């Protein structure tokens, strides 16, 4: 109540005071920010999203939408609109469903039908093809083992099939490839990898990128990624965001709001040993404006 005042306050008359929007919005968690979407709308009888998108533009508009969705319809709504239309953005469908829990996936599914009245799969299965609609597919079932402990005859024999289908002969057996990776563990998976590198001298993830290609490469370099270190992975997706002239300011600000209360804390630490410069620095140089000052707050203190 008090909070939806400022916003208001903030918007009210001739122009904006983007400083105190900021000041409310990166000091307020999204639970919090929901009860100030639901506290404004019954003080005054507006809708807040639709006052902050006629008096906000550009990045910041967009940054400030992304913090006021929920977690689970943020990524729903992340990936109606990577398959919308013609042409699809699977680098977007690899970030969500290749890197979400099997909580979150099944939020998704769920919020993906109540919302936009779709099947999530079927989406999936129209907008791609080949191995890595059968790979999203996988994801999307929300279905990976949970058992955190490591079993060692397992590691052992699947190191050895996935040797056989890769490596091991000409061309690739695929769908040996989606199975262990979509069905085993975290841990799981890291002992694989480990059991992989003695038998084959080579690590899994460059005989992924000897065997396989496209998005299936990138999507299950992905998930060995995840498996190993799933804030390093980030890190690595945020530093080639805003590497190069300019920024891509969609995923830079998708990473940024989706992990923000999950892990991004280990994302800086991480992002700071694998480049020697913290994630504020690159941000600090490759943004301006309230834009800046936002995702600056968001990492923050
Ligand atoms: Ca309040
Ligand atoms: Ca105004
Ligand atoms: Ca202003
Ligand atoms: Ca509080
Ligand atoms: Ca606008
Ligand atoms: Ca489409
Ligand atoms: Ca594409
Ligand atoms: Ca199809
Ligand atoms: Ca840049």
């Amino acid at each position: 109540i008090r909070d939806a005042e400022i916003l208001r306050k903030a918007m009210k008359g001739f122009g904006t005071d983007e400083q105190a929007i900021v000041d409310v919005v990166a000091n307020r968690s999204n639970d919090q920010r929901q009860k100030i979407k639901a506290a404004f709308k019954t003080s005054y009888g507006k809708d807040l999203i639709k006052d902050l998108k006629s008096e906000l533009s550009g990045n910041m508009e967009e940054l400030i939408l992304a913090l006021f969705m929920p977690p689970t319809y943020y990524d729903a709504w992340s990936l109606r609109k990577a398959m919308q239309g013609a042409g699809t953005q699977e680098r977007v469908l690899i970030e969500i469903l290749c890197t979400r829990t099997n909580q979150e996936i099944r939020e998704i599914v769920r919020c993906y039908q109540s919302e936009f009245g779709r099947d999530l799969e079927k989406d999936i299965r129209s907008d791609t093809s080949g191995h890595f609609e059968r790979l999203l597919v996988s994801m999307c079932q929300g279905n990976r083992d949970e058992n955190q402990s490591i079993n060692h005859q397992m590691a052992q024999e699947d190191a050895q099939r996935l040797y056989q289908a890769g490596e091991g002969r000409l061309g690739t057996d695929e769908s040996c490839f989606n199975m262990i990776l979509a069905t085993r563990s975290f841990p799981q998976l890291r002992a694989t990898m480990e059991a992989y590198s003695r038998m084959a001298n080579r690590d899994l993830l460059s005989s992924v990128s000897r065997e396989f290609s496209g998005y299936v490469e990138s999507g299950l370099k992905t998930i060995l990624q995840c498996a190993l270190n799933r804030p390093a992975f980030f890190a690595e997706r945020l530093y080639y965001a805003m590497k190069g002239a300019g920024t891509d300011d969609s995923t830079l600000v998708r990473i940024v709001v989706t992990r923000s209360e999950i892990d991004l804390v280990q994302i800086k630490q991480m992002f700071a040993q694998m480049y020697q410069k913290t994630l504020g620095t690159m941000i600090a140089g490759d943004t301006s404006g309230d834009y800046r000052r936002l995702l600056l707050a968001i990492v923050g203190q």
